[PDB]
DNA sequence: CGCGCG
DNA sequence: CGCGCG
DNA sequence: CGCGCG
DNA sequence: CGCGCG
């Protein structure tokens, strides 16, 4: 759903930084189709992740 | 629910000795809402996985 | 322990913002026992929390 | 360690149906790591426990 | 799942 | 407060 | 890649 | 436990 990636990019417009169970909660979608999401929207060049370790990749929109 | 436990149940009890990968496909489900109830059915002695290293858990019913 | 501690706060020190989760890693100590402290040291004004909802506390050093 | 689940293995033949906070405060362990080994141990079908509403888990040997 | 809790 | 969770 | 995890 | 994986 571009609605489910709407509503994702939407979160990170208002929250900045955040982790996949940051989203998940407040949008009540299941963590494994928020993180499908994600990963595709960050191929599409709209949002990026920042790693460190095995730590929680931490999202934000591009630009 | 009671109607996604019933159904992957189901599965098993049509199919036998099966992976997660194999009922989430049939069944339309994500993943992870498939392998909750199955540990949840685990848990509650209605079905049963084994385990070899790594491999992926292979579940069936209890008795 | 003073040396778990003064551990702790060190990787405060040089991290900034971090969740307990951040820190047991680094340091090879149980969850529990890094957050014993976290809250010993928060009750003597050395470290602080803040809380979101049901997120992970994210600690860091007063002042 | 086998040595902690051997401690852990003991306390419950000497003493029966018994709670972590049982078991760690007479093993001088922390309380989680009592608890990881108590839930690996029942995995490998060596001890089990009963649950009732959101009580204390109560541990013992199987058979 | 936030949990530190003795 | 059940929590084991990595 | 086993992952269920809240 | 990082996991998105089809």
């Amino acid at each position: 759903e571009n609605e489910i990636e709407m509503r994702i990019c939407d979160y990170l417009r208002r929250h900045g930084r955040s982790t996949v169970q940051d989203i998940f909660k407040e949008l009540k979608l299941e963590k494994s189709t928020v993180n499908r999401h994600l990963y595709s929207l960050q191929a599409s060049k709209q949002v990026f992740k920042t790693v460190e370790d095995n730590k929680r990749p931490v999202w934000n929109l591009v630009e």
